[PDB]
RNA sequence: AAUUGAAAAUGCUAAGGAUGAAAGUCUAUGCGUUUCAAC
């Protein structure tokens, strides 16, 4: 019982021909966008017939993806209507379900379109055909390993979604509702009452929710149900209602604090199941072992962030006082969690602020140290990828501990104010390779927060900042910094004029580069060059409304 | 404006299937190796 998915292959021709026609179109080489058109309807008239066999070749699914993309609507009708009949069989096959992933996508846009529109409904009964074909294989895709893609990306759309937003008519509403209940009718046997449901079938159901492959469906439909059924059908499959609790259910949840697809699965369902649901399985299960369960970074950490996210003042507060003491211990393997324990408890009005200061102190930047430096202890700055020769990217620790100290710069002044020392400590072609950097750069930006530094700090940052301005004016990273500046040299209109003067001096590079075109526009030097009185006027009005 | 693949080359096998009176031959949707691609 598997579906047709192959539809012939190629000859070296044709091979040949579609290689080649693939590099023109990605070279982008054509002048007017008309010309772009005739060239992807020339090679659309080329595949017709052959559709189905491009879309199943490794060769030239990416081909069809650009295609897709780039053609107009008729064009784009004609490439849906070629794929009927087979849509599940292609799901199901390695390459030609992203196909139709980027088909479906950018037909949900077209729909989106004709909904707002003149009412075309073509592609909305080309949709609803294709639907159809699916819903009697949807129990079969949800654990398959390419269609349960196709599947997710489906509900996404008809439950209008973010797709990696557009509008739905009521019939995508009918249509969710129909896949959602096929699959309900698929997992419950034959039960026509929630009484009916076997403990054998919630078991397997269970270990669908596990299941590396159907937990997301899972997920996604438990998130998506409420939007018609009232009753969380699909939630009360997987978890109970009783307020006492239940053995096995009391394995599982020990189970999927225990498991990654299971604490990730938990940690999901958990921000979009109703609040007194969460809250009994926080209250029966987890509220005496949220220590235990925090350090596991793997597993229940994932959990006890999401508990930390969505449950009410109470109960996050309770957490806190459980977690803040283990905050030194949890940013040694797991920085994303510190991140989130100091961001709960600064939006929870600075619950327990004083002991995360103190531990973050003396963890960071400690008093009795002679070279203190929080660039060095945290973001690891010296062994980092900043000025290396080679051409390596910024890493993700790079990435989780800039965010962590961005965490802490807007936690409390202390850490603006030894940011800002660190930085200052550092050569200053150090920090300029900083404001160059591509995840080092947003911590150089952090700290241009005009109100809360004083006058002393921000004109040592200006003075060394400045020497540097049409490079980083013209830089893809350089010129938010030099956008900050425009508001952070307040009290200092002496380093706006010599900004000014720096930017004006190779205005035509700077107005060469795009980036240098948008810091030009926000800095108004059109204002500056054409009448200097009234941008001395903007200047001295700024400086009243930023500090009053 | 920040491990998998019906991909190539080259080999192994012939259950099923084709041919044959039989022997035999052909055929991979089963496989080895070296590349290629992707995540």
């Amino acid at each position: 019982t598997q579906p047709q998915m192959f539809f012939g292959v190629l000859d070296r021709e044709e091979l040949e021909y579609f290689k080649q026609a693939e590099s023109t179109l990605q070279l982008d080489a054509f002048e007017a966008p008309e010309e772009k058109f005739q060239f992807v309807t020339s090679i659309i008239e080329e595949a017709k017939g052959k559709e189905l066999k491009l879309v199943t070749s490794q060769i030239t699914s990416k081909l069809m993806e650009r295609v897709i993309l780039e053609c107009d609507e008729t064009q784009l009708k004609d490439i849906f209507q070629s794929f009927n009949g087979v849509f599940f069989g292609l799901s199901c096959h390695k390459y030609a379900s992203h196909v139709l992933e980027t088909l479906f996508v950018r037909s949900a846009a077209l729909v989106e379109r004709e909904l707002l529109t003149s009412g075309s409904v073509t592609m909305e009964n080309m949709f609803l055909f294709m639907l159809n074909e699916l819903k009697p294989h949807l129990k079969t895709m949800m654990n398959h390993q390419y269609a349960s893609h196709v599947l997710r990306l489906l509900i996404l759309i008809l439950s209008s979604k973010t797709l990696p937003v557009y509008q739905t008519p009521e019939s995508f509403k009918s249509e969710l509702r129909d896949i959602i209940t096929t699959l309900y009718k698929g997992f419950t046997n034959g039960a026509e009452s929630r009484s009916d449901i076997s403990q054998s079938t919630i078991t397997k159901f269970r270990e669908y929710s596990v299941d590396k492959v159907a937990s997301p469906v899972i997920q996604l439909i438990i998130q998506v149900e409420g939007i018609f059924d009232r009753d969380r059908s699909f939630w009360r499959l997987v978890f109970n209602t009783a307020d006492e609790k239940d053995p096995k259910e009391e394995s599982f949840l020990e189970y999927l604090l225990s498991d990654p697809v299971g604490s990730h699965f938990l940690e999901n369902v958990i921000g979009s199941a109703r609040l007194k649901y969460v809250e009994r399985l926080y209250r029966l299960y987890m509220k005496d072992r949220i220590v235990k369960l925090a350090k596991r970074d793997t597993t229940g950490a994932f959990v006890v962030r999401a508990l930390l996210e969505h449950l009410k003042e109470k109960d996050v507060k309770q957490i806190l006082d459980a977690v803040v003491p283990e905050l030194s211990m949890l940013l040694n393997s797991n920085m994303d969690f510190g991140t989130a324990i100091i961001n709960t408890s600064n939006k929870q009005g600075g619950y327990l602020r004083d002991d995360v200061i103190a531990q973050l102190i003396q963890k960071y930047y400690p008093e009795k140290s002679d070279a203190k430096n929080i660039l060095e202890s945290c973001l690891l700055l010296s062994a980092s990828t900043l000025g290396n020769t080679r051409d390596d990217w910024p890493t993700a620790e790079e990435r989780r501990r800039s965010v962590f100290l961005e965490q802490l710069i807007d936690y409390d002044d202390k850490f603006l104010n030894i940011t800002i020392d660190s930085m200052l400590a550092l050569p200053e072609e150090r920090l300029i390779q900083m404001c160059y950097h591509g995840v080092f750069s947003h911590v150089v930006e952090h700290v241009l927060q005009t109100t809360r530094v004083d006058i002393i700090k921000r004109k040592m940052l200006l003075n060394i900042l400045s020497k540097e301005s049409v490079n980083l004016a013209c830089n893809v990273y350089g010129s938010h910094i030099m956008d900050k500046l425009w508001e952070f040299t307040a009290k200092l209109t002496l380093y706006k004029e010599r900004i000014a003067r720096a930017l004006v001096l190779e205005t035509e590079k700077v107005k060469n580069s795009i980036y240098g075109r948008q810091v030009w526009k926000n800095w108004k030097l059109e204002l500056y060059v054409r009448k200097m009185w009234d941008w001395k006027k903007l200047i001295k009005e700024q400086e009243f409304e930023i500090f009053p």
